[PDB]
């Protein structure tokens, strides 16, 4: 019944979950104030960047030194870290004294000397090792190696002191707060640990934070640990409705009035004192001890945090309260001991609840940063309150987990403390460096020197000459097909042309209208039709009847029903083409089972189907390959365009060639367009020394192994498969995705050209790269985004440079034909990669300018077809 009296008396010290979530939201605002640039200088929670960029992944290894300086004593540690799988650290340490005599230079001279004794005593003085520092307060820190004590940089001092000895030398330095060392130690055993926590004589906490939220450090990429210094929460008044008169009293009787106010609520230094003030006051009000007081009860610090831990710890704590009160000089009754015991619980429970509230906000922010619904997270924990107070860890654990239902949160107590932590920072720093040059060693295989592309250019040369002559054209991989397109535009052409573009299950039927003369141009009308799955699995004669009405329908839908026209034809399928108007289907592709086609002339197939529709009677002028149509299409814009190019789900190219050089066609006078089928470049082995294991792996798993090898380096779904195979390799090697391969990352096809283009065009915080990686079902961590964006940029650059080297041959092979030097030529280009990719165009233009300096090459975009150039080759065929 004295419990309820205390409860009602101390009511403002018993915090409802409501109050705690409100306090949690308040802390969230303070975190944003300290992180933001304009609000940081007056923010009470400083949110200091630690410059620690990553937690441990468990494979850290090496030997490391550290110093922990508290004053009047300090330790020098040697930390041996092995990657054997056990994550078992090896330590030795030694304590040295700093007498009152030990001027700055004298002090660090003494420190370097001890460190020198320690290294000699320890065998290691010929070794040059990293050195961590740990401090129990903040300094002013602009980089891992720096801090100003606030009067000078302590790293410069210890380094210049080492230089004056000449004994040993020291490697990279890190200076970290003791919360940070706690997090780092725990994160070496548990790699979900993103939060250091200390509830000690003092209290503070740190966490990993995303660089896009840290204004005070340049750059938006990745993460950095933030030392919150949350002891100062409420220094500006934010907590003053939670804080009581006892809280106020402690603050005025403190060495630092008005500072560290949240600490003064929750930590062990003031915790017992805060209980004394309640006893003094209740007694002065005659609610305890019959009003009597003792000289010791009114002396500060005489009731100790240790006494709280005792009183709640023993099964009889009323007896242990009787004894503490007696030592204070009082004569307690049973009630007085009941009330004392309970006051101890209320105070210690408030400390545990206030930690929960602010831990809740940190957990919530890490959760919104990662952006999933559920969060596995571990809190590295240290300090004398949470370790040696009997019930408080339980109370903290239970309250945190209530306040964050969305989180599975482990607690792990750090034993060995802050010595290894600073050491572990330098160990993780070495690991980041090793993994960087590791994955850069793989990427170097995909970065080609200007001398290497010239060699690739050369081999495109020989393979072109080889395909044109009649001797090797059977053996040549680049087949150099004659198109029988012998002429290019004038301003002359005028009329209406139909284009039938058929490959895959949906053809388009298009009407092309040409306005001659300067200005003028072309407009399009298409319509898309589907070939039903029956029609495609049936006979070929019912296939082209279905085709022919879709022409009849659209001609009518143009309003033109009943008019005869000339017609160009895009038939995308393996073909032997013997004449402009004649082509033989070799193999069906794309899913067409239609009988009576392979081995037949596709135009007679189409023409005999036009005879049968009783009205129809249209004229079939030409059969074309889609690159040829691309070249022709911007020939109407630019008369100087001799070359087509498509970079897309596939890649191909064509130029106008001297008929002297085409030996598969009788007669040497004039020029003829050559459809290279240059995706087949490299299928004889000529690129085999540029093909990585990743190229080889894409090749073996496609529909057409050993075939179209150059197309698979420069374009298609193949780029994202190259990317994926690299990413899998990095992950097997521990270099990405923390060494664990999703079944979803083993899914072939997931990296799609549209995604390689957005990934590469994203900057700053890479939110769009992470978004895509979430979309595809992959780990999205900031660190992972950078790497993935890098792999994409490398792969897409090689594709553009390789495309440049080969397109460089073509413009010289046009030039050596004519014996010329400086040429202005223009290339019509189509295809989705080149239009939509951010850097692909520019890189290839640069590549062509670099490896063909004598040629001056413009690239004009064409598009529209492909299938539309089919009617424009007809306009120039209806020429004669
Ligand atoms: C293991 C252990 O560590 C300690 S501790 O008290 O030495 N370190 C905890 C935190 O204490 C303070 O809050 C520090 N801030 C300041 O002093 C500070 C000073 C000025 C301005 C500002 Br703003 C902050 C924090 O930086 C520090 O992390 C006790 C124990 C134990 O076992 O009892
Ligand atoms: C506008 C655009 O066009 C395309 S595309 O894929 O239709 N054209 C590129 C090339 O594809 C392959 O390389 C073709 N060769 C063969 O398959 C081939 C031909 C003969 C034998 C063997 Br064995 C293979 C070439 O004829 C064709 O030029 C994609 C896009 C886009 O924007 O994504």
């Amino acid at each position: 019944d004295q419990v309820q009296k205390v409860d009602q008396y101390l009511y403002h010290m018993r915090l409802s979950d409501e109050t705690l979530l409100e306090i949690s939201k308040r802390f969230r605002k303070e975190m944003e104030k300290g992180l933001g640039a304009t609000t940081h200088p007056t923010a009470a929670v400083k949110m200091l960047p630690t410059f620690v960029r990553s937690t441990p992944d468990g494979t850290e290894h090496g030997e490391f030194l550290a110093l922990d300086l508290g004053g009047t004593n300090f330790r020098v540690l040697w930390v041996k870290v092995t990657d054997n799988g056990l994550q078992k650290v090896e330590m030795e340490n030694q304590i040295y004294a700093i007498p009152e005599d030990i001027s700055g230079t004298q002090l660090f001279d003494h420190i370097a000397e001890c460190l020198a004794n320690f290294m000699d005593k320890l065998q290691i003085k010929d070794k040059k090792l990293p050195l961590g520092f740990t401090f129990s307060f903040p300094c002013h820190q602009t980089k891992l190696d720096e801090s100003f004590l606030v009067g000078r940089d302590v790293v410069a001092l210890i380094r210049k002191a080492i230089q004056r000895r000449g004994d040993f030398d020291i490697d990279i330095v890190a200076v970290v707060n003791d919360t940070v060392g706690t997090m780092m130690t725990c994160g070496y055993d548990d790699h979900n640990c993103e939060i250091g926590l200390i509830v000690g004589t003092g209290s503070n906490a740190c966490y990993m934070e995303e660089m896009r939220h840290i204004d005070m450090v340049e750059g938006d990429e990745g993460r950095m640990c933030i030392n919150m210094e949350w002891g100062a929460f409420g220094d500006d008044g934010s907590l003053n409705d939670i804080r009581t008169e006892f809280d106020q009293e402690i603050d005025m009787g403190s060495l630092n009035p008005g500072k560290q106010l949240f600490e003064k609520m929750i930590s062990g230094m003031y915790m017992g004192e805060l209980v004394r003030l309640i006893l003094v006051k209740m007694a002065k009000e005659e609610l305890l001890f019959g009003g009597k007081l003792s000289p010791e009860l009114l002396n500060t610090g005489r009731f100790e945090t240790k006494d709280i831990s005792d009183i709640e710890g023993e099964k009889d704590g009323i007896r242990k309260a009787r004894e503490v009160l007696m030592r204070l000089g009082l004569d307690p009754t049973q009630e007085d001991c009941v009330a004392t015991h309970r006051i101890c619980q209320i105070v210690s429970t408030r400390s545990a609840s206030l930690c929960a509230a602010t831990l809740a906000a940190v957990l919530q922010r890490i959760k919104e940063n990662k952006g999933e619904e559920r969060l596995r997270s571990t809190i590295g924990v240290d300090g004398s309150v949470y370790k040696k107070h009997p019930h408080f860890a339980k109370r903290l654990h239970k309250t945190v987990r209530r306040l964050v239902p969305g989180c599975d949160v482990r607690f792990l107590r750090s034993e060995d403390g802050s010595g290894k932590g600073a050491a572990m920072v330098t160990a993780v720093a070495y690991r980041l460096a090793d993994q960087h040059r590791a994955r850069q060693k793989t990427l170097e295989h995909l970065q080609l020197s200007h001398d290497q592309l010239l060699e690739v250019k050369r081999r495109m040369k020989v393979e072109m000459e080889r395909g044109l002559s009649k001797e090797t054209h059977a053996s040549a991989p680049v087949k150099m097909l004659p198109t029988y397109v012998c002429a290019t535009p004038d301003g002359t052409e005028k009329g209406d042309f139909l284009a039938l573009d058929l490959g895959g299950t949906n053809f388009r039927v298009l009407l092309v209208r040409v306005r001659n003369g300067k200005w003028g141009g072309v407009e399009m009308h298409n319509k898309i039709y589907a070939i039903p799955q029956e029609v495609m699995h049936g006979t070929g004669d019912e296939l082209f009847d279905h085709i022919v009405q879709c022409i009849a329908d659209f001609l009518e839908y143009m309003g033109m029903k009943g008019v005869s026209l000339p017609l160009g034809f895009t038939f995308s399928f393996p073909c032997q083409q013997n004449s402009l108007d004649e082509s033989i289907l070799l193999k069906w592709t794309k899913g067409f089972k239609a009988s009576g086609c392979e081995g037949e002339d596709v135009v007679t197939l189409l023409k005999e189907a036009i005879h049968r529709r009783e009205e129809f009677d249209l004229d079939v002028v030409a059969v074309v390959n889609d690159t040829v149509g691309t070249m022709m299409t911007c020939g109407f814009e630019d008369p100087h365009c001799e070359v087509g190019l498509i970079v897309g789900t596939g890649s191909n190219a064509c130029y106008m060639e001297e008929m002297r050089n085409v030996e598969l066609v009788e007669g040497e006078e004039g020029r003829m367009c050559v459809n290279m089928e240059w995706g087949a470049f490299g299928d004889n082995g000529c690129l085999d020394d540029f093909r990585t294991e990743f190229d080889v792996a894409v090749d073996e798993l496609s529909l057409n192994p050993g075939k179209q090898r150059f197309e698979k380096m420069i374009s298609g779904m193949y780029l994202g498969e190259i990317v994926r195979n690299i990413l899998i390799d990095f992950t097997k090697r521990g270099l990405l995705f923390r060494g664990r391969i999703s079944e979803r990352l083993k899914t072939r096809g997931i990296f799609e050209t549209k995604f390689l283009s957005q990934i590469e065009s994203d900057c700053l915080a890479l939110l769009q790269v992470r978004a895509i990686l979430q979309h595809l079902g992959l780990e999205s961590t900031c660190d992972d985004s950078i790497i993935v964006k890098e792999v994409c940029t490398v792969v897409a650059r090689r594709a553009a440079q390789l495309c440049g080297a080969g397109m460089a041959a073509v413009v010289d092979r046009i030039r050596e034909n004519r014996g010329l030097d400086a040429l202005k030529v223009t290339v019509g280009v189509d295809g989705t990669l080149y239009k939509l990719h951010p850097h692909f165009a520019k890189v290839m233009h640069e590549t062509v300018k670099d490896l063909a300096p004598k040629c001056d090459v413009s690239f004009l975009q064409s598009e529209d077809g492909s299938g539309k150039g089919a009617a424009l080759i007809t306009a120039v065929a209806c020429r004669i």
